């Protein structure tokens, strides 16, 4: 892709959200990988909507890319499994331990297994580890503040977390510049698909 | 939105289908509910992705906007419906009945126990009326026919199901037009950002 | 199976109870099929205890024996269905319709209908016919006092009712009785196990 | 209890098995715990009866008597839950660990931990511990011989694995003694339920 063709998705993107199509935002944020949205991402965290998390995660980095990518996917899905617990629901935190945290047992064996040992415990508070996790909501908080540190400080998110400061509407403002080109060629002085002329 | 900002979307939705944001392309199309793909939405359906089919219908009409969209929506959960009988998920099935299914008990009551009735059966062939559901491939590529036809003859999809005819690439040539007027004040004759400018 | 040998059943079961071998008691009546304890039955019935209920009744009654056992288990088993329904259990509601009802299907057609239809309601008193069932407990009393009329009236259970009036403990006098007469073969005037003996 | 009444329920034991009343005959041996039937307890560890085998099992022991009882359950019970993750029901071996493993973990910490990391293998042989589980069948087997040398030895089992020797139907013979008895009081020379008489 060239420097122009990613400058033009950066104006789509200034245009999309002006337009308010939020989720075509966040898809082409996503696709493109262009910009990483943080307050995106922390409206996310803080729903809990952790399938959403990774699949936008999911466009800048892969689990195992790097050392900081692989803390913030490990911190992620073990809130998902913590939370699994809260309420109750052994089956589904099983379900995430084996799929979702798996992967992570090779870099740390012993973390896993003291993980793994909190689906015996009436209330996983029992261990001391984990008697500082609070509710759901303040556990979200905590976890959000190291996740925004860990992006802040990973490689692939380098020139990914500022927008391009630009004058409101660039896009239309060039769309707008075209059309006055088009009428600059015409004697004796309608759509966007086609060329304005005059005879 | 104006008839102006209108056609943006078009050249957008050409330029990031040029550019193979194909996830992007469906959103917008969703979102701003200018254009429905139809190639699209039987590759979801074959697919049985029935999740992202109502997601994506949802940007054009809602289940009770008129007869037609009623019966696209009744036939794709009802499909649903006899696919979870098939695997012997009953649970799953009941589910769908209650959730998706019951919204049409109103407008035919008789045809909602009928259907409902098929949770009984070892094989739901024993009834007759549903002896005609031969494999999950065949009938998903037969009520698509339905389905097609039943959309080209929404009134809500009246201009959406033919993509404006235009040359490749206009988003980019339009682009490519302001550039040139950017450089036609210049005396004495970098980035999309801000306007170019020479001494 | 002689009179002799079946007395000596209600003998034991007497010895059982006295003991307050409580289990064995109800094993023994359900085994033999020489009593049905009606006490014990309201009390299974009670406390909803569904598949010991039918395990009783098996030893005295298959569903299909006659129209009074079609009818007994029919109560039951909707009853069970029900409170699957009360306690929003769906899945089960389902299992026990399909696994335990459909039988009663071919009896009669349209009560069966009538009775999965309950399954879509949010609430199955908005069926009028079912609009009776007021809590579980009162539910249970209802259906108990028509449970007895079907078992008093059901040719099988005739002379199955009423135990036989005896004095406390006649296994134990009879057995009192052996050893005195083992004693009235000694000169020169233990166990059970074998005959007791003087020089 | 007294010694009399011990010896009536061994009478009653094998007229109930001369009968035929199979479940009668187990209910009384687990309800009186005078005797273990041992060809019993291996019938249904082969069936994998857990449930049955548990209930029989409470009628001599509990599980924290003493420490060959201990292993007892805890065998069974580790066995119930390698065939669970066997049949990739990994939502019921949590259910095992927690509510039927989990009381032994007092007594060995790591062990428990090691059981419960089995539950996150794609094949929990990939211990080498636990890769010595066969199949089904022959691991019942294996753990069987287990059993019964634990039970032999097992001072509340001390008394309880050999039936008195006796003659057949010695119960029936009694009750003829008693019948004879009733007869020698008769001058001038029906039931059980009352004695005989003669004018
Ligand atoms: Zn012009
Ligand atoms: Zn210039
Ligand atoms: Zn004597
Ligand atoms: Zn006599």
């Amino acid at each position: 892709m060239s420097s122009l063709s990613r400058e033009l998705v950066f104006l789509i993107l200034q245009f999309l959200d002006e337009e308010k199509f939020k989720e075509t935002v966040h898809k082409l944020e996503q696709e493109s990988g262009f910009f990483f949205n943080m307050k995106y991402f922390e409206e996310k965290v803080h729903a809990g909507e952790w399938d959403e998390v990774e699949k936008y995660l999911s466009g800048f980095t892969k689990v195992d890319d790097n050392r900081y990518s692989m803390k913030i996917f490990f911190e992620i899905r073990k809130q998902k499994y913590l939370e699994a617990l809260d309420r109750h629901d052994r089956a589904k935190a099983v379900d995430i331990l084996v799929k979702d945290l798996k992967v992570f047992s090779t870099f740390n064996e012993e973390a896993y297994k003291e993980i793994t040992q909190l689906l015996t415990l009436e209330n996983f508070r029992e261990n001391e580890q984990a008697s500082k996790y609070g509710d759901t909501k303040s556990a979200r908080s905590i976890m959000l503040i190291e996740l925004k540190k860990l992006i802040e400080a990973n490689p692939l998110f380098r020139e990914k977390l500022v927008f391009p400061t630009l004058k409101a509407s660039r896009l239309r403002t060039l769309i707008n510049q075209s059309a006055n080109w088009q009428h600059q060629l015409c004697k004796n002085p309608k759509t966007l698909f086609t060329d304005h002329t005059c005879t």
